[PDB]
């Protein structure tokens, strides 16, 4: 049941940004570190029991010389095609969602499902500099340069760069999408790259961290709480929250300049409604938030229609 | 974690059939009652945000003059096409799985998602003769003529009759599929109709009721137990179990004479592995059972590949 | 523990009525449909190991030609007797509570325990016109004429009509009582019939639906939520809530003209305190609400004393 | 769901008696200590809202000069009457079940609901000699002389002595009954006193302690386990089990020589079926055990009928 | 997660005292009853695998001639030594925490861990005058003179008296400490005895009872709620809360005249933050409350440092 | 409650070793890689509120140039001293257990609490080559060279090398200890190094992986199962199990040639008794296994005494 701010308060919830003074410089230097690594994209054809599509394993190199991979599915016909980069949930990829990628291609989109470094298939070359609570949320959290989501966000940008370089994709008709973690990555990618034409984010994660750790009732935001339990110095908490502020999509949101479609379920206890309204209310672009009273952190059939209609409009 | 018979015992588990002497005659007479109702199919176009497919709402008349309905999606190209009738889980259809139906059409199959009477969209004209435990499992359970699944099984047969009558479907290349309740309906359809060429049943429900009510740890087999708690006469329990034996797919399985592909997860607490192995082991036809150690009553990615390859082989 | 409005706010909680403009006409037409069915009451004597009482199975015909039944127990002595119609909880009858009915008779009341159509023993002839979430709460919810509780409320009225027709009952000394669903039926019956002399309702269900589905933390109000999950159109939700408004006892409450005794447990999560205070605060008749801080949705021993004292006063 | 020995093994389960060589002498000496305390019964009228019965608060003195009390209800008619002493569940009396006691009187029985010392209303003058786990189960468990149930069992015997001394009770027609702890007290009373003519014990507690602490899945047998965790010397465990063996009803059952009716639900996790079958199988007297597949540690409607019929037969 | 008053409201939460007019007289008479019992301390040496310490079982006589005991560990060197009396959690002593007592001695403190009468090792001679809910919280709760914590508080005072009488302890350098129940005992002892020089209380229990029973989400404050369920008269609740008021440390707090160090975890559901801030805010002495956002009712490593530093300062 | 093999079967449970033919060579080569990294130990004093001890933060370099650290506490007196290396539980170190380390020093032992790379304070320089399930258990599991526990086991060996090099430690009297993951590290250290004189392992983790993943009911063995769900190729499962067999302490145990003391609680659902008995039964050395019926995966007081007495005997 309902548990967060009531809808009327959610609609006006817009916390002050927490971006440090060197927020832009950190992202600039981070993109510059990415650019020093040659992508060297590699496509390996893959058998799949469906006609009308060609499937591949796509691998490229990214931040920290990390090998990143995923399924890439293309309509079996003359291009150029509209394209989608799809990002997945936290610890929530099962053999890379190949069937979903094929279905996207059958809807007419050349689609790459980036697999998140350290979670599924893709390599995380970044070390564990100081020890962390169980999970990825606090890996390297004592420094922006070492934080887990630095590499992840840069990988998400590189995925767009790679897909746009292909002859069979129409570089002008590329979308980004995903749910929860995948939703955060969607907003981060649109904030950090000119490439995407449109974005659809399902109940995005990695937003309004300061509120998230006080309101969430399930994992994985509570890993942050677990880390503070195990590393109890007051200074550690201040540093950790500062680090998180560089990756908080509510702080990246103002950079987004493409149309955005977003969902939230009002009984969602993983990505609490307030945290999602926070990101949405910091967007200054063509946008729409679809609110679903009786849904939580889960597939919403009605939003699937909205998502398909939105990409059909902006990408075809 | 593991809980049913160990694998080596599952593989040989073949309970004695519980079909009463008038089993066949019951079904013959039930099919005769269906035949008296003219199908009178009606198709209504649906505006759906996808190319390559035409989407409809299909409605027809069935047993007891009931109005049964569901989404029907068709490849947007000259037929005739291979076809699929897809059946859904107990209390588990959310606006009829329209998106899944479209995806099946984009994989090349004219596909109808039959919606189960009284659960989702479709009408259940059968009354509640005697009072039942919360749910549909014990609705009319005191008589085979009034039992809930009588009308459901007949609707499932009528769905095939209707689809195979369409000009754009290749009547010789029709598949049936579904999971849990949907898997039970798949097996029941193939057993009660010559129309299906092939069948894929995910962890089928409605099997080996006698063991199911003693071994299941989750709903909905346990509704039967709930009914017995509320209606405790010993004669009532015997009568209810005999009713159920007419619908038990382990008793119908000997009629199936098309290829069958089936799945089971070994930690499945809803449809316990033993109940699924019982239906499987009562099949005498080309068959395969895919066993997944680490999965329960849920989507199994690896099995979707097998499902697609199996329909590719038999319908194309 | 405490979870709803604090007591001081509960005592003044009186939501605006949600009755549509044709509320009275719908009930008038509904009672007229009931009157067209001849009751044809039938009494079958029953063995029971107690002296001083005569037990029967009573059956009568009601709305939609439905066969309704229950245990009827009478003091074994010359009448006429004061009488009680007792209504049961949702899915909560176990072989009709025969022992409780006998105890009521031994307290000197000719007592009939109406069994709810489709739940226990009694027949529900009303169909499932459109499909519903697991349970009875959303059966026929898209239309007042087809809604499950239409037949149920009319049955509850007919029970009074039948009991009052008996030579051995004093038609002027008839009470109604029940808990949760049985409590709602108690208030509905007193609202729809002149027959009852007094009413005792334990934490009544079927009240203030709009608040109920936002505040309840257990079944069965949440079936409504489940239905909206499975049938997601905005228009479906509006229609469903309109339908419910005709059956909402907070809307029927003003019709009650007999003394009413009511209970509420402040930690009740099934029938939340606010929903019960809502019904109570809409009564304009001799009334009393007994509030129990440390009880939830359960038998309250202290209220049993109050109930017995209340019926002794008004019916003897 | 099922969990103890299967039925066919329960039926023959007869653990070797664990009674120490001084078992009889302990009980003889304990009864001698009771006899030294003059009962000095006191009856105080109670205003209760029912006709046909007179209600009292009965108080008497027992083992250790303890003040034991409970409701005593009597038919409002010339006696002498058949009588019942009713015993209650562990920590499970709510204001002494006055309403149930009245109902027993209206069924024709002069009935006293003995309230257990230290649990409800009654005084426990026995000290806590050595410290115990949360609860009464391990209070004084290091010595048979100080153990909690010594005084309780003696109070239960004294309740019968007191009731049988009343002019209005037919001393030759006295029953004992109760469930769980109440069932254990029922068997213990019949074993320690010649006064009861008949006994009905619902799923009796305080049986086969050695198995109980290994098989029970719920409180309160598991208090014993909790005590052992808190007092881990091996000598302490041996001594505690030996203390318990003096009170284990499977060791007392061979003394019962009146008709016995007993119940067990096969999913009962509080008093596991094996523990109940052990007491039953140690009875050598007219006996019956009613087994209910679908019930646990709870009210069984069908068994109430058997209970009433059984007392009708033996007390009337 | 967070559940009580927000921190800013906690810091100013100071409920009106609930001490009856004869509060001081009751404690005066209670201490006078204690003084009539000669302590007769007895020390029995005990083997323990550690050098640098001497271990003993200490036993003394207290209120109601009760035998109270515990482990007493002394540095193996010439005294006099600073000393500590350590009090334990409710039902939370496992063989008296001998290892912890030895560690205190190895930190240089002659340390006695008083074991709570009736809970662990120590005798409770006080009777159960009226019956209580499962546990100790409502034992004797209908009268201040009979209430369980009367004897317990007096034992805690006597422990100080005994330890201060020893040649090897510096009577001027004695501390008291404990968690939850042990924390309440710490504050009660400092309120009732001049002996302690300093106090460290971890999230103290037995505070602000009126709020506790409305806010706590786990045992054992909810035993009070359980008692009111089983003993439902309004007068019983008033009496019980009056009794509790004499033992409420928020009422004893003003008597404390030594430095106090206290902890609270903001997600603590056993001793809710409000109840602990209530006691703290009623202290008028040198004091400090350490607040831990991410901890509940559990060991807090950072507070262990604070506790050690505090006793080192005040006792060495 | 009980759940693994019964005790009589545990005592003889000795699974066949799963060590591959290159087991020894793997470990020899791994130790050679460690040896190439110069330890370069650094001690930094820490202000701690206790007399009789000097506290430090110890840091050294290990496998993969990783910075490993922990608290090192030493008796404040002329050495040389007996020493202990203490290893901690999975994800279970809270600021490195500084207080426990001090207590070990006050018991006379120069004690270092090695903190596990990537879990607490210590650096894990090993990458995530292929993606893993949430946790460390499946990090690098597709290759023995990259697996998480390779570096951990080598750090544990290096901790001993470092401590034994200190002037104030008696190199001939060094112990190892720890629980669960810490117990597994204890056994692995004694197996891979001649330095330890004695070992005490509480309910050791990382044993008999093949059974563990089928019998464990709690985290963290079940991460392996989670990995298999997310990476379902049959070849992946075989490879992962073979990797694990290099680290399985039941395969290392045959190398341990110092006295061993071990514990197991029979209700332990984390490290099931069978997995612990398997490691124990593969020991060929002076050994003892203490079995605790009533305890699970938790602090066992009685075992601490055994632990202290055992180190007293072997190190002093
Ligand atoms: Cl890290
Ligand atoms: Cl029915
Ligand atoms: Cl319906
Ligand atoms: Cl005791
Ligand atoms: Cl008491
Ligand atoms: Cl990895
Ligand atoms: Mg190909
Ligand atoms: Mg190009
Ligand atoms: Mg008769
Ligand atoms: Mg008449
Ligand atoms: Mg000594
Ligand atoms: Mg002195």
């Amino acid at each position: 049941q309902l548990f967060d701010l009531p809808l009327d308060q959610l609609q006006t919830y817009k916390p002050e940004k927490t971006a440090p003074k060197d927020f832009s410089e950190f992202w600039k230097l981070s993109l510059e570190e990415l650019a020093k690594v040659q992508a060297e994209p590699d496509l390996q054809p893959v058998d799949y029991p469906a006609d009308g599509v060609k499937v591949y394993r796509l691998t490229y190199k990214s931040f920290g010389n990390a090998r990143i991979t995923g399924w890439y599915a293309v309509p079996d016909k003359e291009g150029p095609h509209p394209a989608i980069v799809k990002y997945h949930g936290y610890n929530a990829s099962y053999d890379g969602e190949i069937h979903e990628m094929v279905n996207w291609a059958l809807h007419g989109y050349a689609t790459f499902g980036m697999l998140v470094r350290g979670q599924q298939s893709s390599e995380d070359t970044s070390i564990s500099p100081h020890g962390h609570a169980l999970g990825w949320m606090t890996k390297g959290i004592l420094d922006k340069d070492t934080y887990y989501y630095r590499g992840v966000y840069l990988d998400a940008v590189r995925a767009l760069e790679v897909i746009s370089s292909f002859d069979e994709v129409d570089e002008t008709r590329i979308g980004v999408t995903g749910g929860s973690q995948g939703g955060g990555l969607t907003i981060a990618a649109a904030a950090l790259s000119d490439i995407p034409k449109a974005a659809v984010a399902d109940y995005p994660y990695l937003s309004n961290f300061e509120r998230a750790i006080d309101v969430a009732l399930e994992e994985p935001y509570l890993e942050i709480n677990s880390f503070f339990r195990r590393n109890g110095s007051p200074e550690t908490e201040v540093q950790a929250m500062k680090t998180l502020s560089y990756f908080d999509i509510m702080n990246l949101a103002y950079r987004v300049k493409v149309p955005v479609l977003m969902s939230i379920g009002l009984i969602d206890k993983v990505t609490p409604p307030s945290t999602v309204f926070a990101a949405y209310n910091h967007l200054e672009t063509k946008k729409e938030l679809k609110v679903y009273r009786y849904f939580g952190h889960e597939y919403i059939p009605a939003f699937q229609t909205e998502k398909l209609a939105f990409f059909k409009q902006h990408l075809k």
